[PDB]
């Protein structure tokens, strides 16, 4: 049940689990939490999340609390500061350390906590 687009397969799925375990299935799937690199990846992913929430591989790193992609793609902050939903990120409680997929528009994003579980989204290359 992978979608495919632009070079790659994902997986949107069926049971809910926290970022880490969700991280952990689409690491033994050969694969990872999705990264998303453009606003077409972003589009193509809310309109398939059709209004639900879904873990992205959005989580934080180093000191700073800067946000980071677990699949290692290098984390732009100009180029992304749109695929927050406005408001976001707020860190709630200040323990809201992943990001999840959230509303159906290209502001999309929320930080939420990792413990918390929801749907998730897989990405894995296609390497012909
Ligand atoms: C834990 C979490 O997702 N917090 C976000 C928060 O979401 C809450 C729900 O968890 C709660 O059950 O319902 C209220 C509305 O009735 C919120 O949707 O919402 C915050 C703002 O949307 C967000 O910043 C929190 O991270
Ligand atoms: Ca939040």
């Amino acid at each position: 049940g992978w979608k495919y687009f632009k070079g790659n397969f994902y997986y949107f799925s069926l049971i809910p689990k926290t970022w880490y375990s969700a991280e952990q299935f689409c690491v033994s799937r050969n694969s990872h939490l999705t990264s998303v690199t453009s606003e077409s990846e972003q589009e193509f992913l809310y309109k398939t999340a059709g209004g639900l929430i879904y873990w992205i591989g959005l989580t934080k790193a180093g000191m700073e609390g800067d946000w980071s992609w677990v699949d290692d793609t290098p984390f732009n902050k100009v180029q992304s500061a749109r695929f927050w939903i406005p408001g976001e990120p707020n860190d709630a409680g200040n323990n809201e350390h992943c990001g999840n997929i959230k509303a159906p528009s290209l502001q999309a994003w929320n930080d939420a906590p990792c413990d918390i579980t929801f749907l998730f989204i897989c990405k894995r290359p296609y390497v012909p």
